[PDB]
RNA sequence: GGAAUGGUACGGUACUUCCAUUGUCAUGUGUAUGUUGGGGAUUAAACCCUGAUUGAGUUCAGCCCACAUACUUUGUUGAUUGGUUGUCAAUCAUGGCAAAAGUGCACGCUACUUUCC
């Protein structure tokens, strides 16, 4: 239709939401404005993550685009903390010294109100495993079962950051929702994609054929990192190739010849070989340079054509790895 | 810890030494402690079964190979970065060790560079004097290499790259 | 601030269903013919190559697929004697069962939004 829309992602209540798209296509608009509608209800104070420092020093302008969402009642900021009416409203802090704040009582807390949590192709700005720093803040903003619901928001859709994976998080572009224990995978409808697209079109039309390119369009849509021809088959395992710490082995099927990546194991106690010392053992034996060309010579050939398919990303992006260190 | 360098160790819950003593507090009621806190809160215990929070318990580090020793004859000799490594063979089972071993006999002394010379040792031709220790090359190669540290785990991989 | 009288998340129900799902158990390598049965393969076609057909272009036909049997290794690592088969496993896929999936929730407020009280 017309703007962002949180119905269905507040409906289907899972206690930790997760979202992605609409670079700020109002993606932070409905989000900013729910905390607000919160008080009015008069519920808890909200909890403001921030990635760095310098980022707060212009952002005490919070509560301008939701005064045309609710004039009625006082919204203002009296420099770093937020007041609704005169009432606090949000925790604002960044990332470098949560662990101080950590001892603090911290016991009202309404949604988690921040967006942008990862950024495409940045992590200059990422710290090591911040997934647990994550849950470092939830458990500090935790008292109960109750009070707190959560969500994700990056700007495109990827299927190669850590937390996705790592929770199996896989997008599904047939289908608006892909459901979990408590994660969702969503994105605005396909048909308001078209509506919010055709509007776009309508007006700039330099920015509408700029949403034209790709570059635009895989912000919203997130059609990404699906690259290589992949399949599967039922072939017969002949070959394995531990590389850094990997079971990874090679099904070979000759009808229609093709070489599929995919994993698994037989008790072949042979033919299996690692291209690092730190993967060899006692009951494998190792290979320089080229005697993977020749040994592997259907891997190396089949690569040099076509002929080679893969199943999974992550095992695309390994052994695209492994063929750029193999030399 | 990287300064003082200590080797503290889970069972000892007070470690103690001339020094220094380095104590583990509370550690069953300290799991225990956190274990209740998921049943206040549920989606805490998701938080519980990622793998990040329970790897924090898991130390990683390089590891050892193998720990081997020989009572048999044995033959070579090799030097590298003053340090000497002494090689052993066994014909049951015609197994191959690389360990501790001067011999005042002191034949085919080797070291792959000029920076250990002496007029005993020879400076080793590439790989010809390699294919001399075919058998040496190919317990590399094979499984029939082993040895009693991982210091000399250390050296003698070095050595390895630097040998093709 | 009150509903659960909007769609609703789920549980743990029922009505239709599909081991897709984890487990529980039986199955596996190769030619030789058959219309095996069906799908002519059907751009017609022009010509040719091949293989039966009979005086003779006269006839028809050349593709795949599961089965019936003998030629054979469920693949695969091991225990086996001096050495070869056969006895205990593996994963691979198939098939059957549960457990599991769709349809109402008519079993509830563990529950957000939801417009009104
Ligand atoms: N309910 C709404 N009413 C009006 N405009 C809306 C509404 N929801 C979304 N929008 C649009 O969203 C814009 C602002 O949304 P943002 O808060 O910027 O979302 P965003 O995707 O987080 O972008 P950034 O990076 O956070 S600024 C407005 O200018 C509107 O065009
Ligand atoms: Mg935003």
């Amino acid at each position: 239709s017309l703007f962002y829309n949180p119905q269905k992602m507040l409906s289907y209540d899972r206690i930790l939401n997760f979202v992605i798209g609409a670079r700020g296509i109002g993606k932070s608009y409905a989000m900013k404005v729910y905390p607000i509608n919160r008080f009015i209800k008069y519920g808890e104070q909200f909890i403001y993550v921030r990635r760095y420092k310098p980022e707060l020093a212009k952002v005490s302008n919070y509560f301008n685009d939701v005064a045309q969402e609710f004039p009625d009642h006082e919204l203002v900021v009296k420099g770093r903390r937020f007041y609704i009416d005169g009432k606090l409203a949000g925790w604002a802090i960044p990332l470098s010294v949560w662990q101080s704040e950590k001892s603090n009582a911290y016991p009202n807390v309404s949604t988690i109100v921040f967006d942008e949590f990862i950024r495409e192709k940045d992590n200059s700005n990422y710290i090591p495993n911040e997934v647990s720093a994550l849950l470092n803040l939830m458990d500090t903003v935790f008292r109960n079962r109750e009070r707190v619901r959560c969500i994700c928001l990056s700007n495109a859709v990827s299927v190669v950051n850590p937390y996705f994976l790592f929770f199996n998080l896989v997008p599904d572009v047939n289908k608006r929702f892909n459901v979990y224990d408590d994660a969702l995978i969503e994105i605005p409808d396909s048909l308001d994609f078209s509506s919010e697209r055709r509007k776009t079109r309508f007006g700039r039309l330099i920015d509408g054929t700029e949403y034209g390119e790709m570059s635009l369009d895989n912000q919203f849509i997130g059609d990404s990192q699906v690259f290589i021809e992949k399949r599967s088959k039922d072939s017969k395992f002949v070959f394995s190739i531990v590389y850094n710490g990997f079971t990874l082995g090679v099904w070979v099927d000759v009808n229609q010849g093709l070489m599929y990546i995919d994993t698994a194991h037989d008790p072949s106690t042979k033919n299996v070989y690692t291209l690092t010392t730190d993967d060899l053992n006692e009951n494998m034996m190792l290979i320089t340079n080229y005697k993977n060309n020749y040994h592997l010579r259907k891997l190396a050939s089949a690569f040099m054509n076509g002929y080679l398919r893969f199943d999974n990303q992550v095992i695309r992006n390994i052994a695209y790895e492994l063929f750029r260190k193999m030399r």
